[PDB]
């Protein structure tokens, strides 16, 4: 609402209320073809999203909690004196590509590729995913997964050179018989518009997911409560 510097009041000015969020995945594991939507909100003052997603093409073919990850870091929660380290909302409105690859140990390997950006007031997560090499007896594709979700702290850095930024992190899986699933993600964004974007120093942010379901909801579906906060910096 009041920042010294007109390039933090930009991207500020954009993330000031609840925002409705659209996200559109298309994805293909193993030839399992898929799509899923998601619609909600974000409200980056408090961290907060709220999303539900639907798998319209019938029964998802992999674990809804594998793919929290892919399916909006602009809506985290910079701290004041943190804000000019926020790439996320300064990239906006034109949006950022977030790329990864996410290696599931002893299993298969998801690609994915998104266009974070606004269209109108709405800000829009457009995925394609491809996943190969995975076990059919495995973790993934036999649904062993619990669902649910652990607090994770991911750190992130500058590429210089890209203009952009990068991370690696591992998040845990719990399995059903109590063992963990572990999935090495690897993490690049880069901005889609020409013009500058704030280069953040090393920093972390703190994740918080709550996976639910609608009890009136006959698709298979995955209602998401998620809280993003960033810090690190003194």
């Amino acid at each position: 609402h009041h920042h010294t510097d007109p390039m933090v009041s930009k991207g500020e000015e954009l993330f000031t209320g609840v925002v409705p969020i659209l996200v559109e995945l298309d994805g293909d594991v193993n030839g399992h073809k898929f799509s899923v939507s998601g619609e909600g909100e974000g409200d980056a003052t408090y961290g907060k999203l709220t999303l539900k997603f639907i798998c319209t093409t019938g029964k998802l073919p992999v674990p809804w909690p594998t793919l929290v990850t892919t399916l909006v870091l602009c809506f985290s929660r910079y701290p004041d004196h943190m804000k000019q380290h926020d790439f996320f909302k300064s990239a906006m409105p034109e949006g950022y590509v977030q790329e990864r690859t996410i290696f599931f140990k002893d299993d298969g390997n998801y690609k994915t590729r998104a266009e974070v950006k606004f269209e109108g007031d709405t800000l829009v997560n457009r995925i394609e995913l491809k996943g190969i090499d995975f076990k059919e007896d495995g973790n993934i594709l036999g649904h062993k997964l619990e669902y649910n979700y652990n607090s994770h702290n991911v750190y992130i850095m500058a590429d210089k050179q890209k203009n952009g930024i990068k991370s690696n992190f591992k998040i845990r899986h719990n399995i059903e018989d109590g063992s963990v699933q572990l999935a090495d993600h690897y993490q690049q964004n880069t901005p889609i518009g020409d013009g500058p974007v704030l280069l953040p120093d090393n920093h972390y942010l703190s994740t918080q997911s709550k996976l639910s379901k609608d009890p009136n909801e006959k698709r298979d579906h995955m209602v998401l409560l998620e809280f993003v906060t960033a810090a690190g910096i003194t």
